[PDB]
């Protein structure tokens, strides 16, 4: 685990449009904080509607028929993405450090996981660019018919603060591989890594206007994207509330394409025949990863009665082993929550668990004199009507419940408006296949949890979102299909 | 062209839920009219929110894990669809007659085209059922990963009055082939053919609740579908206004998947080297088909100056050759518009063309003492800011314009919030390919127009809709992708 | 289980070329026998080189650019195949009876399985016809590139006597769906069902020359196919010896495409945790089905030592329960072998098992005064160097062996030049996945055996064959891919 | 056009097995010559059967279940290929020089085209590695069925001398991306660039035994590959004669999979409406490229009578403009033929053209005192029965013919046992589509020629070969499909 042997210096703080750095139209700036210390790191240019309009015009122009980005070989779009991955690999120490400092994110994970994921995802996407293909189709009648899987056009992409870099790359990788242009709005909490990447987009040689990055707030810059009359598509990861607003704003304006990923209340089902240590470990990391701030957090763990008490005991032992503190310091194993709102939400929900009669096994309160820290918290004997069993907490708060009827537990697992993911732990082939088939969730892990890769599509059932990202299947959502049908004198098979 | 040698008798007038005929919960009924005579044909049970709730419950139950429709072989879903096609072929005379009588639709077209399209589309969809496949994916790490392309669940499907049968089958064919269950709301104007088909769904042996048909109005039954908390997806063909309302209602409620097809203002570009007679014929039929009531109507025809006057002359000669009257009577070549609202809209727009200075070549007024008839109408020297050049008329009203700059005409062709289709007429390979690539439209025809087939995906760019129907690509929109990732001791390629 | 309530009368005994019945050029005929009685059923026209030349010319002409079969809609090729399935369904009683009488095949299986498989396979193939698609490809440079998945042309198809109808349809279904024309040579033992199907091909309305059926012998009619200078592809199921000759003859002549399926020595691995009754049943039916005359026969069954004796006991009990006799008589559960050569081969191999020291548990000799009957025979304590462990027997002869090292048994399972299929019986997810991945076989069944369907590709690893039949993947082998690359002035994504 | 600013020094002259350099078992070496000077460049270790056996054992071991190459992530196979491309880019000057010196290949083409093609092809193949996917399949009955697209195993790959590097990469890129191991036999004429690449395979970090390179002769090392009992597949580009021998040897031994590309007699059809200068240029380069030593050489050019004389005149003017000499010297535009056999064959065929009455427009004899040089030669009024119209010349010899019947010229174009490629020159859409559809050739170029890219599949119809290389479609030929079918208690769609 190498580190930056020199203190981080913040350089890139401006709006990125047509490969140059812009002041906000208003002249306004907003502060950016270190969640572990509550101290301002810097000021960043505050994008708003006016700045979004500049970025959209730039993106529109870069998408015009005859432009460099429309006319270059697909393989060259791919080359540019591979180059960007190489640049991020070059600046890995710097990026992992900035990510950890701005995002409250453990540095070892930032370096070994987030940065690795960004690099691998970009390289995966680079490979698709010249492998996006349409069809030739044996239509009835004397016609030649083919399809073009064109890029859609200008894609507005709004990303959250929990995985700033990974989410940036998850959005831009596919969009660019397919030939789109993008207007990106990073989370107000975490604009800095996106702006560094923008410098590397310029360095790699992407044509101007192909990627534009507009830091700013949700109701301002975000809303301007969702309601813009010349944005063809909007992609978003974040809260359900905002997802609704985005879909509504898209409907009112220009009926732009919308894809959403909106978190979850993801269940695990642990059968009595399960490898118990393996289930405890994966379910543990499954809920606690990055201070509980994962859309896929395994926030309801149902365990067969006969192994329930043992499951709970071992889970508690594991949760009691964390070291809280600054995510930069080696050996520290839990960083802060991102901000006050999240902090407040986690505490309120923890209090509801105590009130509504859940058994507190450990944690249950805040930690320290600075930083938005929350003790890792475990509740057992949780019941389905409790707030901590229904609401996404997005904090280090684990719920453990028992069942003895498998039919009943699948119904309980499914009894939510969410549906992002689930986990099944068993040694039995038939149970693994039939349970995974019955769960209304986008990804089901069997005898593991939290395994996400560029090669697999990822997305929600129900209110956890719509559409899929990554894999072969995800690329479909960044193309617009055109059918071309040509009259011919006579066809032959 | 065979005919029913016995008078049509209306039998099926009720709400279809769980394969039985239901009265409306309210007890209310609404009238159904023959647009050619303005006479009531019958009364039909009026579905509203309460009836939609009954259909959704039925559809939900038919979709449950372990149900007949979830557990039957995919090939058997396909068999059921093939059987339904055979039944519609059996009742072709009856259906074509009912379609023509209720829809104001020329009987020869109803029989030879609409009914043929329904049959062929169903058979096409039947073939996909056991050919819907997921993937196995060489994910990083020691895992086995596969995907399931599951049906989504309960699909709400709202269809228009212009092609009642074709649109019914365009919706239910793919949805059912993929294993979904459906709640269908036919247009208030044209419920009758859908209800006959429902009798044939029962006869074919589809499990109850797999298809439910709820006749009724837009703001009542339609709105209940779009806002329902247990409908997983809504599909819609109709007006832009309603498309917006549907997307908004889906966002406010349960973030259900939405696909829309919303008509157009589709352009043709006729180059000087074009086969002129061929371009005139296809552009003519392209705008005039079914009294102009096609989403893809070729409602802006741009012709190179040197052949413009000849194009206009020949177009006028062709338009002056129609025989208006009852769509049932042989040799009649133009039926009525569907209803008063459409009628009023076409007349108002025709008047705006005269006012704003378009040259009237023929038609321009109503026809007859009964029926919503409009003279076939041609305007030349139309300019881009005129109402008849911007608004979808949905009537027998042709606009012809000239150009001499090809760069300019492509920009004019593209200068619309619509984008459903377009036509290009030229003998030159390079022009055909480059022009079709540059047009922002879902289907581009070359040296033809209006060629739609079950084998090709169909849908809009921009505000003409989102998603694609039919072809291989259309089937994707009726599946929900689940990734299953299984921990293994060691993988091997 | 319905039966023909009228005695079978043989009608179709001639060579089928251009949809008419032909005498052999030589005037020669050959006899056809009932294997259960050794009595001649009829005489059939003997095709030889001269007749093959007539069929190839007919097939070539039907494949010419501009012909009905090249110009008809793909959906119409599909319609024709669906019609043929409907006709075979109509004549199911007759076909199942003829199959059983000519092939020595149990009538209940013939009716319920073989005929069902033919019908289902044809319907599956019908569905692909208009779903065979090429690609459009974003090649480097200013070009438009697309591919056509054309039919190959004249396909020579040689099929065996064990599943005459199923194999006929397995060959012609895909070939025709893809638009090829075919020259079929049924086994000399079993020409009759193929000739009836030919009458139904004529009745369904296939254009003449699209299917031609040339009964005759291997070294005569078969060899003429394999060496023909105007046959584009040859497909074959049968013996390894002949497979070699076919590949060699194809290399010497016109380098025609070759696909082979050549039987096996397929292993099962039964782990100690397996559902034992389920493993015994499937392994039993897996080797004994159709008198052992299946390419996929489970002819080496390795059982973990701790359950080996119990496995063997239960296997023996099951084998001792058969009733031998005429395949037409209800309750009869084992018919004859096909002919004297097979009969002789099975007996010789059974004798080698006794000689080389295998433990005879039951059977071991012939049965009856007429018909090529062999007692169902079980050997335990078989070792890998014995003839019955290495050679495909193609008779009712089961080999059971023990193991205790899993690494070792996989190596033993794989230690063969064959590789058609295998079976794995265990309750453990990891073992099921890792073992199936390690076995060098085309199809691996888990906790079942002998499950073959039109939707899955089927074919061998190693010397069990090359290429795959059926599924999506099998269709690729009946197309020839053409790339078309068109110079354009400027491309756009 | 940069050059090596230092003289080339030959380093790598040994057999490459398990990532180390081996002497031949016999101790024998063979000489390697510069075709431009007829001087020996070096000696290279001569591989024979014994050495092939060592390489196959190494390849077999590297392919074993549990090996590094079988267990590494697919994305890592891709990474290794990307690294190799980067290494070849690093050594581009050296490789382009060695290629030109050993292969008689113009240095500017070697550098700008061959080396670029190698790099781009490797990068294309790298991108597929983790995008090779099987299927999940909705089989009839209560089963879970999926497929694995496994690597085949040990692939023997025999390549020719005309494009040593490009062909090496065309073979190993796909084979390795798919996870195979390879035993490569470069042409005896041109082993040197392959051995340098082998050093870069070692440097990139490929596991030992994954690639093995065995220089040597055809009937010795080549024959040992084709007849080997433990090689799973053989791929070959070269002469028809050898293709036959390979297919036969594969049939006699172990029925290994075979794919062949075998050159052609590729036709162009130039219509009267064609852009004439464009057709002349592409047809010219189409036959003359790399001294006529391209499988796709446009060796029959049919021109409509009305433009035939002009076509011939302009073609002659272009052919008379070459500068012969050393392929290393700037401004030199034609190098030597590869060796004496080719040289002799070209001269003999040129003499047959004079004898049989073809009109000699220019060239017709040898050139210089050393090097296998042949004057660029044009024949007009060539007729279909002449040797130069039927036999692949593989020299700088152009045939031009006239036609006036389009039906007739397509039949003439098709009247060959070859079918690798063809060209069509016209401005008319319908002709371009219908002619290209009618030509029995693997690639058809329209208004261009010789446009080959990694993204498109490439291969012959008829005796020009079997199978396809590159594109998505080519990758299929380097996988072996396994179906896995698992019994489950109950399936759900
Ligand atoms: N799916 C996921 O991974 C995430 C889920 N969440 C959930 O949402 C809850 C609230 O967290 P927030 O930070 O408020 O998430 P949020 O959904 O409001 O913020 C995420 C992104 O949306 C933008 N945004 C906010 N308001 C917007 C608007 N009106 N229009 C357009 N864009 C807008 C933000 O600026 C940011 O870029 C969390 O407690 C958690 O449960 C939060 C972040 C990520
Ligand atoms: C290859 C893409 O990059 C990464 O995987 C970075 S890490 C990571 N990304 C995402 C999630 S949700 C999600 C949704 C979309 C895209 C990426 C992710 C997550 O939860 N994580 C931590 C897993 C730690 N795990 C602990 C045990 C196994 C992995
Ligand atoms: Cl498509
Ligand atoms: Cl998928
Ligand atoms: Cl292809």
């Amino acid at each position: 685990l190498p580190v930056l042997l020199t203190d981080l210096k913040i350089q890139y703080t401006k709006i990125f449009i047509n490969n140059e750095w812009h002041d906000s139209v208003s002249g306004k700036k907003f502060p950016v904080f270190n969640p572990a210390t509550e101290e301002e790191l810097c000021q960043v240019e505050e994008g708003d509607k006016e700045d979004v309009d500049k970025a959209v015009k730039a993106a529109r122009q870069a998408f015009q028929i005859g432009s460099p980005w429309r006319t270059m070989d697909a393989s060259e779009r791919g080359r540019l993405l591979y180059k960007l991955a190489d640049l991020i690999e070059r600046d890995r120490l710097l990026l992992a450090t900035m990510e950890s400092m701005n995002g409250g994110k453990l540095y070892s994970n930032a370096y070994l996981s987030d940065l690795a994921g960004c690099i691998k995802t970009l390289r995966y996407c680079a490979g698709w660019a010249d492998k996006i293909q349409g069809r030739t189709i044996p239509i009835d009648g004397n016609f030649f018919t083919y399809t073009r899987h064109e890029p859609i056009g200008v894609c507005g992409q709004i990303i959250p603060w929990n995985f700033p870099l990974v989410m940036l790359i998850w959005k831009i990788g596919p969009a660019l591989s397919c030939g789109n242009t993008v207007v990106v709005k990073p989370a107000e909490q975490t604009p800095l890594t996106a702006l560094h990447v923008a410098s590397l987009i310029k360095e790699a040689g992407f044509p101007p206007g192909v990627v534009n990055i507009v830091p700013g707030y949700g109701p301002t810059a975000g809303a301007a994207i969702s309601s813009h009359m010349d944005i063809d598509k909007v992609a978003f990861t974040g809260s359900t509330e905002v997802g609704k607003l985005i879909k509504e704003a898209a409907g009112k304006s220009n009926l732009k394409r919308v894809t959403l990923e909106l978190g979850g209340k993801s269940p695990c089902i642990v059968l009595a025949d399960a490898d118990l240590d393996n289930a405890v470990e994966f379910a543990h990391h499954g809920v606690f990863y990055h201070q509980g701030q994962c859309c896929i957090a395994a926030s309801r763990i149902f365990v067969e009665e006969s192994i329930y008490d043992e499951f709970v005991r071992r889970s508690v032992e594991r949760a009691k082993k964390y070291i809280l503190g600054n995510p930069l310091t080696p050996g520290v194993t839990q960083g802060p929550q991102i901000d006050k709102e999240q902090y407040d939400k986690i505490l309120d929900l923890i209090e509801s668990g105590k009130k509504e009669g859940a058994k507190l096994e450990c944690g249950g309160g805040p930690w320290g004199n600075k930083g938005y820290f929350v003790q890792p918290t475990v509740f057992s004997n949780v019941t389905d009507e409790m707030r901590i069993a229904k609401e996404e907490i997005f904090g280090p708060v684990q719920q453990i419940m028992k069942f003895k009827s498998l039919d009943d537990v699948i119904k309980r697992a499914n009894n939510t408006f969410y549906g992002l993911s689930a986990g099944v732990f068993t040694k039995d082939i038939d149970k693994a296949i039939t349970i995974s088939s019955a769960l209304q969730a986008g990804t089901v892990w069997v005898n593991c949890y939290g395994v996400v890769s560029a090669q697999c599509p990822f997305g929600g059932f129900k209110m956890s979102g719509n559409g899929r990202e990554l894999g072969e299947y995800g690329f479909h959502e960044y193309t617009e299909v055109k059918t071309v049908t040509v009259k011919i004198s006579q066809k032959n098979s």
